[PDB]
């Protein structure tokens, strides 16, 4: 396989998931098919224990892994559905190689990092590289591995020399290295710094890797001036210092990308075989001019990518207004258009009320359905089958008629079915016909709410249809999308 | 408490347990308790696994504990009896950072190397510290940890970042780092090289530790200008530069230590409240004239250890004639005093009829006592209890005339009793009486198989019985001995 | 003496030279006497040879050094008037060892880089340190040493190796260290990210200095949890952790260093015996709201800085229009209520052309003396006297009525005598008579040309009176001022 | 042209400088014309002002330069005669920059280490390295590059980044490196050692160089395991870990080399168009049987070199007995065959008061000349021509009936031309006449005194004749040489 691995310097915010899904794009346009691996350096096995305010929010995979949220910025802009050991963490390598070890099978040898760990790293990165991650049967021809962390930082050390002897275990034509830097710009002259993507080459060098792109990451535009000193002082052609600035969206980062030539990089490095619709919404969503105010009631980052792929989709722009339940909240929940009660693990029943006596359009994300049936009153783990109970329903509706949906759940509770009976429709279930799944109430233009998390399934090109009817109903057009 | 790290430059090689061992029994001799811990960044949880060609014999301590053989130089050094948690390792420790994070423990945090990693290192230290590992349930004083491995190894990184921690959360009165280091010398010259204790001091100054003693090992002895050099390039003061050169036995350096004035040092250091033996034994070691040779049929270090303390409670030197068992051979088993089969996991047999059939002393351990029943014929892991089954047996003579020994096991097979009345006596059983533990064939001055491993109960003080008995016998001496 | 580091991390103009000036002019508010030295790690001797592109401005001190502009920084913060040899260049000590090496001085011993650069470096601090600096023959208490580059820069290694060395050759009462470091704010998210400060100081403490303060510079003031990961990660106390933002004048940087309590920290780690007009001409920039828009025809930093001095002294904003003498430019050239023509070494003469016709105030600074000779009609460093041939010129009232003046020159050329006799007035002179070194066009409010750069004699305290002269003019206030 | 950089690893001692000559002669065997070059990372320029027990004898080149003695390993191995810039120092560097700054030709930019001493590094290697340093004006083929010094030393550091770019500033096909590392052996178990190649190939590594050869050197060769791990650890091909063991003679050290196949090696991979005097002298010192003992009354290296050389041509061993002059001194010169008074800047008068007077042989060099001249009666540097005044004199036979010599001098002092007539004969002088540069004293077997040192002329192919006269008479072997 062809292998592209994605470092860090300076500082691990500078978008490195969205450069490496965005030359997952690139590549995928020109009809390769991408597989994804990130590295998470942390000791944690899953993302199931984690605060959504650590690392973002817990993006859901279909086998029922619980994973950072760049997992889910590949499936945004791959169109694949990974499996859990796209992840690789420290933690499940050490584990692996501990019991390896406890199993006799490293031979009465003593374990340690050079050789056991890095051989671990290489041989699950060889492997899943193969998976297919795609419907495709059809075996990947290139994986991206983002390498998480800052190349320095001590947890990044067995993965740096792993992917060193990769090198050697591979060819060059199999393996190329981008170094994402940050490029910071001095507010007092404009003047843009080098030394920090020095520094980051020099030690990444050190490792016995080396930029075969240095990407810089900036405010500004980097100047011709700045762009020498780089190619001069990181000792690389200056067709290889890439410029990628802040710009309007996550759509215009592949057309930077097009536009500093890394497919003619890619084609001549690589030995490869070889957009527009990243254009199109980029150049759509620079248009924007009417707004949708939705009252959110990166910890709920695939919900915001939901929305502004469904705004985008009815050419709103998402004015997204969050609101902390607890709760200038109801001065924001009187302008909203829609209210989205997300999941989490009893305030937002003030939200729920809201929504159901004035009318105002609602989704219900998980716990917001189990909070609607308790107003209305007043682990089950990854992909499963959810069925309708009827063809007249509005989510029904918006999937297209079919008689069940394959949604990804994360939910250790669900509605009674003893209590069911003194009932707000429930309209869809499980296949046992056990829990509720799916409610709608019917006097209201829109008031769903679902167990399932419909946005880890959102991408640009098909938005999610509960998050879809939200904003159709908050802006009158359900009645015209329905017809 | 006191601790003293000891950490490794160039090559491990160079006796780092016997400096550690030995600045213990020092401590010892001064009256102060001292714990032992050894930090071995390999990442197997136990030496259960090794071959002993790898990390040489592994010993067994008294809870069952698996371990390297340094663990077994602490215990001879400092008469203590070590917890299988007195040795360290990154698999333990990150088994444990794992299993915490699985149990929430870290509080949806992000679990990373620093903190999580060095705290852990960090509380096993203490906590074991604190483990009365004398007989004495009071708390220790001093706790030596030696870090195995060399510096600049990233294995040991973890380490040595929470030892640089450690210093600043204790006080310096009560953290030392002792560094051991190679001075090679040249063959062509005789000229002391010492740039690479000068480049390893610099390795660990900058891992934010320093060196509060220097240890050269050489050779020979250090001239002046090579100390001038290492004080100046290693910015520690003459005092500071300790060597101890290639010497006759172990007994010599803890001596080469009180003469380079270590406890001076570390009075004014540790701010502690401060031999005989160690001489009196290095004296007898370099005056011994008569020689025991014995065929043994650092992959049985403590065996080893064992005849030499024997040897040296008789005055005599050993001549240790290792055998592999699958064969000049013979030329060694016919100028045996005594044959010694020891412990493995079938050519053996050879050696043990050659020893009942020619009344050539035998000492059989545990593999050795199964094949001794098998050719007279023709896990149990840790301290056990082995009951004598009369008072007429010579172990029982040696072990001053108890009705039971406890000694330390390792095996998996045992002799089967509905066998035994086919019959050589069965003279010792564990408490159960199933399992026959120690055999004594009677028509001969000494042949006795036992199940356990003395070896690693035997201390210079008081030598092993079993291997006492051989080279009693071996010399004709055990008729006086018993008499 | 007592002596204190400044080190940068991650990039050079995050103000390290403010901050020293800063910590500088506080320990002078305290009553102590501050010597300040700066090493350059560049080659050059001397700043004589560079642009004014490459380094900014080339400051001239009183011994005819021609350094950087950072001496003018020490110089205008603390009142002192800097030597040459407060300049450290590498190029300075290894051609000061080299021409040891040749005279024999190090007596047939291997020259190398430690011992001898570093001793050199050492030599040189604690003697420039022991230098009256003030014009007070007392010998000053503190030395303020700014380590100019970033820590990781191979050219700075023999100067942190020199100051780990004199740490210990000293006591720690006796030296402290800063490390200046860039806290970068992401545009995205205004997340604060602590991982450059983190990697800097690793890089530092490898080195075997650490930080005794931590100054963050950031665009924003630093919250909480962005210092708590500071003072964990980098192993340094929260009251240790210092945050300078951006901040309207360089005027109120002191005072954020009052207000983090550097002080405090000072007098209990140096063991010290212990501002106003930072507070008051801080408040007053901030209070302007008159503008003076002069033409000046880090480049020209003291000449800048010598116009917001003379600027705040008379309560006006100075909008400083800058014009390429090769040209907008007039239009701006329009709304000059002063023109400046600085020095340098032709199309200048359309400016003053311009000033002398329509009567706009005019400056002339050395080659402006001489193009205004010349348009009118159509080497010397550091200190000299300048002597008025008359009381009845502008200048000699500005200087206060003292026949002479002593300014720091920097030309190699002159007026020619035998030409003056065709004239515009010549007012002072060299004490040779030869020269002309200022000239006063009579029929006009403020044409002044002085060959010497009075740029370099500005301070806050007292500002450069031919620059007060060009903002009196420029807001008619001259005819008062003189009355 | 061609480079092969040879850089050290652990310590400097290990016969680096004997390395690259024994590669620089495989490869003139192979008919390459090889440069060389020895990078010192000394600050000194020259060694004119060194101790001989510093960096041992100052070795004089015929353009008068004096440097360490490893230009002269390369003289003696190649038949090569080296420029005083075929030595390149940091000083030498450093001192060319800053005189480069001086004159402007760095255009008012900033110097700096890279670029511009990098830079300085390789266009002194591209330029030296195309000077004919064979007598041939044919520009040579290879440049050899002794790297000095141990790669981590900080003295180092511009030169290996300077040979990184150097790599990449040229073709992979023109550039090898060398890594030379110590594989220290255990007197203990024998064990050999590979953790400081390891960890030495990894600070290569990580300065962005890599070995294309490593070579061991090693007390007794290395077992295949411990090449294994070297393979392994260092990144390398078994056929690229080169084993050079304690041998006979630097003879022999070419000969391992091609033992190795360092000619296929440097074949493949340096795309050449490609000994048995090696042997033969190897053969010839390990079957020496008959001793010449001569007293010499690493600091007179090239004197044991030429004794030796000659030794060898004679078949006889060289006892070489040291004696301090100041001075068993006296037992050593009663069983001198031969007295050697060398060179050096009074107790010598000895040695020769004893060899005039008991007949015994004596050579004097530069300072055992003037002695002699004054034991009779009771700078001058680089190649001279020193004229003959007759043909019956015993240097003149020995030196092939040639009317004048060109040897090398270095002497500030000379014979008085008054003074000559008080006058043992006055045999050779300067073209000039004034200096008298060679004695004979005729009623003597061979007491010849010269001023210049024919050291450093000898090469094992052609032994020094005033070296070989001397053994010659002290084994009476000189009247039959003569005839
Ligand atoms: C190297 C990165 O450099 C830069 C430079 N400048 C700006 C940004 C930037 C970063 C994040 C965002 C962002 O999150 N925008 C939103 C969105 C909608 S759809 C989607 N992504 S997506 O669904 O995965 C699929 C389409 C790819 N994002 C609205 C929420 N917008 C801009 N990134
Ligand atoms: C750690 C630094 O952090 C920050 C944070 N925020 C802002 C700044 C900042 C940097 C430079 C400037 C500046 O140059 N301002 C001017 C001026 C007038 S007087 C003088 N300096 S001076 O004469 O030497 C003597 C008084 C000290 N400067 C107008 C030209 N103003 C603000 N620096
Ligand atoms: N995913 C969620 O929103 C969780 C909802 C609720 N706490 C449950 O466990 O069902
Ligand atoms: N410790 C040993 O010598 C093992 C003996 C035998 N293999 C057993 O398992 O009993
Ligand atoms: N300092 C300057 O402005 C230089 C002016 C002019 N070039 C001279 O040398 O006199
Ligand atoms: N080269 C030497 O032996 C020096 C001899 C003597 N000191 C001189 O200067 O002539
Ligand atoms: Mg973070
Ligand atoms: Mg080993
Ligand atoms: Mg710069
Ligand atoms: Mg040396």
């Amino acid at each position: 396989m062809k292998y592209i691995l994605v470092t860090g310097g300076v500082i691990s915010g500078i978008g490195k998931g969205i450069i490496a899904s965005s030359i997952g794009t690139i590549l995928k346009s020109c009809g390769l098919r991408v597989t994804a691996i990130k590295i998470d350096p942390y000791i944690n096995i899953d993302a199931g224990t984690f605060s959504p305010y650590e690392h973002g929010e817990v993006f859901v995979l279909n086998d029922g892994g619980e994973v950072d949220l760049d997992l889910g910025n590949y499936e945004r802009f791959l169109d694949i559905n990974l499996y859990k050991d796209n992840n690789i963490t420290t933690g499940k390598i050490y584990q692996h190689v501990i019991n390896k070890e406890r199993r006799g099978d490293y031979l009465g040898k003593t374990v340690q990092v050079v050789p056991h760990i890095t051989d671990a790293v290489q041989e699950w990165v060889m492997n899943q590289a193969k998976v297919p991650v795609d419907g495709n049967k059809e075996e990947p021809q290139i994986c991206v591995i983002e390498l998480g962390g800052t190349i320095g930082d001590i947890e990044g050390m067995p993965f740096v020399e792993a992917f060193r002897q990769f090198q050697f275990k591979a060819k060059r034509e199999n393996f190329c290295n981008i170094h994402v830097s940050l490029v910071p710009q001095l507010s007092a002259t404009g003047e843009q710094k080098t030394k920090p993507t020095q520094n980051s080459v020099r030690a990444l060098r050190g490792l016995g890797l080396s930029p075969d792109l240095i990407v810089c990451r900036s405010s500004t535009p980097i100047e011709m001036a700045v762009k020498e000193k780089i190619s001069m002082f990181c000792h690389v052609n200056p067709e290889q210092v890439i410029c990628i600035h802040d710009v309007s969206s996550t759509y215009r980062v592949p057309v930077l990308l097009e536009e500093q030539s890394i497919v003619k990089y890619f084609k001549e490095r690589l030995h490869l075989p070889i957009l527009f619709k990243w254009r199109n919404m980029a150049d759509r969503y620079e248009r924007l001019q009417k707004i949708c105010s939705i009252a959110l009631v990166d910890c709920y980052a695939s919900v915001f990518k939901a929305l502004e792929h469904s705004a985008l989709a009815i050419n709103h722009k998402l004015n997204l207004m969050y609101i902390d339940s607890i709760d200038e909240a109801w001065q924001k929940l009187c302008k909203a258009d829609g209210i989205l009660v997300p999941g989490g693990f009893l305030g937002k029943l003030q939200a729920i009320s809201w929504a159901r006596t004035k009318k105002i359009p609602f989704l219900g994300v998980c716990l917001g359905m189990q909070l609607a049936v308790i107003e209305f009153a007043r682990m089950r783990l990854g992909i499963r089958r959810t069925v309708f109970k009827t063809e007249n329903s509005i989510l029904r509706k918006l999937y297209g008629d079919v008689p069940f949906i394959e949604e990804r759940h994360r939910h250790r509770f669900e509605v009674n079915p003893n209590l069911i009976k003194q009932f707000l429709s429930f309209v869809g279930q499980d296949v046992d016909g056990d829990r509720m799944e799916i409610i709608e109430l019917a006097n209201h233009p829109y008031f769903v709410g679902v167990q399932f998390h419909p946005e880890f399934s959102s991408r640009p090109m098909k938005p999610s249809p509960p998050y879809l009817g939200l904003l159709l109903a908050a802006t009158g057009n359900l009645n015209a999308y329905l017809q």
